């Protein structure tokens, strides 16, 4: 039917809380107010003693991401059922052309795959992974005819994605003339490249060897650099993965000054540190390698969290993108050839619930606006997304901040056999999800329906552009060219 | 009838804008949609090309205040007509006890002033002037009885209002258990009195001398300690009148550190600098005296900005205390005695558009946030008032961005002979405002009616105390007593 | 004789460091050379593969200090062998009047007590624990006649030493005019005693309370407080015993903005943290009470030395105020009732090696800075103390930087049966020590002579007042008058 | 001769002041003493009421410049004529070589200009226009045969001196394994070139578009990134022309951390803003032009010297590049073809002077640091450059702070018709300058002789490399490999 009424829970949003039954009709919120009379024949939630949250945002996944020739673990069908087990009901994944192949052919591929699979809505991101006017012409029409309003551009991984200054600047000046954000991975590209041979050269070939190839000043310098070029060309940036203390505050530097970057920490560097990369078992190790890499400075996932507390940090993304033991043991004499990635798409809720909540760190409206309600307003998808508000999509999140569990694989809902969040212990948990007015998960088990969800379009000219117009006027430096 | 519907405008709030028209009935919002019809004999108003935002709050008030036997020539009733011929709706006002004085005898005074008086709504906030058992005992009458949630103490202002810490420490705790904010005064009053005691004794007796006696860095120390001390409490602080660039880095420190502090700048430090204070015409120069001083430092009022729009500092009073040339006269051999106090009540918004959205520092939904909806929030009058919502206030302010208007003592509606923004010119005013549902400014013209509005409780316990139930838990010291 | 020629080691300055022969005669350096020949009968030294450092300066020990009817265990004559068995041949101790004791009077009392003991040459600081017309007039033939140029006042300590913003003020101006440095113990001591009282009140009675009585916020806000204050008179300011990080981000905040301000650190800050608190052993955890407490904050040591480094602190003292177990045990059921105090003396400048130069933290010559140079420009014994020129005082260390060793209580030179640096390893140790062209301490044995060591006076408008003069012309307030 | 008596001056060092007669014999120091007779028929000069400081070293000059078939109008004869009329005894070139040219080559060309020409002594670095393997071998032989312990890379100027991060890592690598230091020239080249050609295309041509060709973000990124890598790298690296404050922020924060970074202000930095590039006069205009831009932010002189005092920037240069009107008259069209460059080898001190000792900002021994000792010891050449002790070579200004003077073209000793300082009143000039112990300047009149001066030759591995052995073993990364 895509028609409940949910009874006896708190609402919250991102802006207040407060006691209130919910109905949603036809997959729409219908109504909200302190008593709804349940009608004759409609399904009735308690959440007495719960809370509703909008569903969760995930900005940053890569389901069935091909590598090397083998795909990643998860994909959009598990993928999507491990999310909405976990509170998560609108995935944002990356489309990835290989270099010289068209956006729109990659685009088309990645609609397919997901379309077919999905149990919750989503939407794409477009990664630019090479160059030219071709390029820059289908970026149009992504933008105009379909859906898109985020492009993705690499300043590492030399010799594969990565871009120069010029090519970035080129970049960020059409997305600013299509009312796109530009997302950028962040790291420099030449350093990682001579430190990936420095490392290998030394003999330090395990997975340790990842994060020494690679510290975290590589992350700072090219967040910096990025954000630098942005501000030159006046249009919105977006740091993704945001694994860094040093990262975090060139960010926070930045937007004091009034630069419009944000930045987006993901549920590993928020959850766990980079000191699993040292553990004497290898396939422990290597199963936290991701790049950048988790930080083994042991304060690092509290500031990021302070941040994010502060709005210095937007959004919780998960770069969901696992791998098996078998796969992960491809890079077994290397670091380099470990496929990169981990999982995060069921536990991000809970442990950004876990280690913002509970310590203090968070209200229960900063947690919504964290992992669902910003992420919203920066991909132009709000309020239909990311509210509960009359009007808005029926996807609604029963929490219980009460109920305890400790993460494992022995009770996950990824198809891989293993979890970076193993053993720890979160107290709030998803208990129901709704994607479209219909039960997904409850009583510990899924319903989920393949192929139910759709994609959702993200108009251009959002939120993130508010304010541009006005500053591109008193930036004009032909109000600054003296008459001579 | 409080009864009006607003066709062809744009809905502002700090979450979002949008096109809607908007109902009110019997002065709450009934209907907000794309396309009302108008009923029969219903008004109508027009905001084609222009912005609904909820109305202005102002935060901080001293209309018609008693200093040294004469009165603020800006009282209750022509101090209201001010506010709303500038887009503000509601004021809140401080009560200041004499020394020795009983708070409930006090806040009885204001509030019969207030009553017979005001043309839109209001509430008030106690000043804790003096400190004994039987003060902390009426502090929970007004909390409980009263409709107050927020009191004050000054560290200036030796030999009468001054608190030590000690005192400072036990009002923050009162705070807490009662669930009120905590507002603090915050210049080291020790160094105030001997700079005042330094500049005259140099013979510097001129307005000048005020800002001599007093610079910048005994706000940023004071402010300081009350955060350090409201810290160690666990309870919520508050920092009226934020006036220099030294304190607003302190509280952006404290607050990225995870500290509950609040930050209020006001209209006057957002739109001029303390450069008025050196006039060669001692009449000028005295009427820009007030405490803190206006900063002479030129870049201290974009700074103040820049924190306002990244939400370090939360929202814009005016500390609207204002005095004829007459009055000022009392202190013409002797800046101590120049009653302290400027304008700002009619003009806050148009000058916080003008330096905030017209540099391209604000958005227009950061806008509404510093002007309305975040103060609400932090005094615990929200959604009722600082949102268009259905079941909220309908005090409405028709915005036109693109009109323009130079800001004079000939044109406003200030008793008081002199502003402060004189010839400042401003884009962007209210051109309609509208009280529950009535228009009291519309076509360049007031029309209110004497003692319509209605004073408003705010409950204890609001947004400014969410999180800290489990921060008191975590910070538990008996968690860390090592059992021998 | 005090005449020794010292042969085939690198002599190191805090400017630069080079190969040299020294040559001492009558106490005074008389030749530096690369080759000097040792004539009939001249005792001969080698120093091959060694350094000759300045004799180390410790500006911050407690030899012998009463409290509570009890005294310090390590005294003038077992404390200045100690220290210079670890390389220090100069301590400046504090005199501490009782309240409304004369300072002249207490001076002749320590004076007294030294001039009979010292192994060593020794100066003095006096501490301003009351404040009078009197203690004003004292303070004036200290600095003339009795060699002082540096005074002490208390922000903790109240009902005991603790002094008002007002009289610290005036106590400033004092030390202006007089041309002494103005030192400070820098924690708010209100809210030390509202903490002491809470966490007794909660039964945190072990020394874990005392931390959490006082943690280190308290020692920031009041290190803010006092360069304030000290800024606005314009006369420099010494905070002594920086244990903290917040702390020292305050100092260097100030000094970037050019404030007249120094810092010291101390042994037991760069050499361990107040985890040790913690102990479940009640001897051990009381051993490491003193106060400002030893950070339990991991990252604090390692911060303190990057300061250290970068001169935003100046100098490393010990805080040598050193109790027994028995002693020690008068606070078992109370910790506010631990005779407060550390060792250092005799590690310090081993300790800060250790931690400074083997860590890549500290150059050489950045080393010998931080033990003696500084501390002799700054209370003004510079370069008779502090430097290897011809013309100043015999006092050299050779120091081994190949040299290992484990720090113990059954090897040390301490009269207190415990070590705070029990078990830590060592690179880098003081091998010979030389005061007054004398061996005092070689082949890991002691050579000292009772009573050997003078009292050196310190002249008042030294290097810390270099510039204030000028400073004062600059911000003269007159030059700041309109002239009406 | 050579040989001179200096009486009742004080000398000044960067230790400390102190009232002595200096005595040079045969060109050194050989007797510093609080009274030296004259011996029969030696020289005697008076500095009663002076001070005698160690001859000015400029570590950034550009006599006689080839550029686009023109030379700078400042050669090595009068460019030092004026330098020693300013209190200036030793420069420090930069060799240029063309893309493709030799070295060695490059650097016989300049040797033989300067042996030629030099009034003072004089040493030289080596720019680093293109990199090869020849390139990476003759930069051994400059070190090992040529007396070179400095070289130069360029991140700016795209299409010609530009180098890439992969390169800069190289070249980083090669000054580590020499001992050299690795100057930058630290600027975006990618974004300069975009800006200039955005400039341009707005019609922007005159010189205010050069500064809009290039913000100083573009200076503060590329300094940030210029560090990182060779922090990475782990080597000393020198920011040559810092002129803005975010770069010198950035300088701060790597400091701060430990990193081995130094950084040079100029004295057009320390004396003028960059509000004259938009001078109606076109004239006037261009004659400020230089790269990076003198910056408009008129904060930024002050800020600079207050990390000058600090010791966050080291030592003052004055990229001393002198072209006349008709020379700049080349970019009357188009900015970007402007010859870039202006004067400040005569004013370099005084400037300081004025602009640091006279506010208040440096003490006189800081100001010695920041002119001559610290630049020695960073370049080699301590202490017989910039210390006057005995040994020390006999290069010595007699400064008098108490004499006043204006600055112009008029009385200048620059071969340029200009001055960048004109008009500006300085109070302290050198008014006797003494190289190898010969009067070249006294009594307003110049007695230099042509080709005196001398080539100096600067060992590798000096003070700029002390503690980076300890630093290599503690990063050493097979000390964090796991054993598995
Ligand atoms: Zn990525
Ligand atoms: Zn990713
Ligand atoms: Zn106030
Ligand atoms: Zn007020
Ligand atoms: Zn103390
Ligand atoms: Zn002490
Ligand atoms: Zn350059
Ligand atoms: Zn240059």
């Amino acid at each position: 039917t895509g028609t409940i009424l949910i009874k006896n829970g708190t609402v919250v949003n991102d802006d207040r809380y407060f006691k209130s039954d919910v109905l949603v009709e036809n997959g729409i919120i219908k109504e909200i107010s302190k008593n709804i009379e349940p009608k004759e024949g409609i399904k009735v939630v308690d959440a007495t003693d719960k809370l509703l949250l909008p569903g969760g945002i995930d900005t940053h996944t890569h389901f069935q991401l091909p590598f090397m020739g083998t795909v990643s673990v998860d994909d959009f069908d598990i993928g999507t059922q491990a999310a909405v087990a976990g509170g998560t009901t609108f995935i944002i994944d990356f489309v990835i052309p290989t270099r010289g192949q068209s956006l729109l052919e990659a685009y088309d591929q990645w609609k397919k795959w997901a379309d077919e699979k999905v149990n919750c809505d989503y939407s794409l991101h477009v990664a630019i992974t090479w160059w030219s006017e071709q390029v820059s012409r289908e970026m149009e029409i992504l933008v105009k005819e379909r859906g898109v309003n985020s492009f993705k551009c690499f300043m590492a991984y030399k010799n594969s994605f990565m871009v120069t200054d010029q090519e970035m600047y080129h970049i960020f000046k059409r997305c600013k003339e299509l009312g796109a954000i530009a997302q950028v991975h962040a790291e420099n590209g030449d350093m990682v490249f001579e430190g990936q041979k420095k490392m290998l050269e030394m003999g330090i070939t395990g997975p340790e060897g990842h994060e020494l190839s690679r510290p975290e000043a590589l992350e700072a310098e090219a967040t910096n650099r990025a954000i630098v070029i942005a501000d030159s060309v006046c249009t919105p940036v977006y740091i993704v993965h945001v694994q860094s203390i040093g990262a975090a505050d060139v960010i926070c530097k930045h937007r004091k000054e009034g630069v419009r970057v944000y930045g987006e920490p993901i549920a590993a560097g928020l959850g766990v540190d980079g000191s699993h990369m040292w553990n004497h078992d290898w396939r422990h190790a290597a199963a936290f390698v991701m790049g950048p890499p988790i930080r083994p400075d042991p304060r690092t996932k509290g500031v990021l969290m302070d941040y994010l507390a502060r709005g210095d940090l937007d959004c919780v993304g998960t770069d969901n993108c696992t791998f098996c033991a078998d796969q992960k043991a491809m890079g077994k004499d290397d670091f380099t050839k470990i496929p990169n990635g981990v999982n995060g798409v069921e536990d991000r809720m809970s442990i950004v619930w876990e280690n913002g909540v509970n310590t203090g760190k968070l209200t229960w409206c900063q947690f919504v606006r964290a992992t669902s309600s910003e992420r919203a307003r920066i991909f132009n998808i709000y309020p239909r997304k990311g509210r509960i508000d009359v009007g808005c999509d029926g996807d609604i999140v029963i929490w219980d901040p009460n109920q305890s569990k400790t993460i494992s694989k022995d009770t996950h809902h990824h198809a891989v056999d293993f979890n970076i969040f193993e053993g720890i212990k979160v107290t709030g948990i998803a208990v129901t999800t709704i994607v479209a007015g219909n039960i997904v998960w409850s009583d510990n088990k899924l319903s989920c329906v393949k192929g139910s969800g759709r994609f959702v379009p993200r108009p251009p000219f959002g939120p993130v552009f508010d304010g541009i117009e006005q500053r591109d006027k008193v930036r004009n430096e032909l109000l600054r060219k003296v008459d001579r």
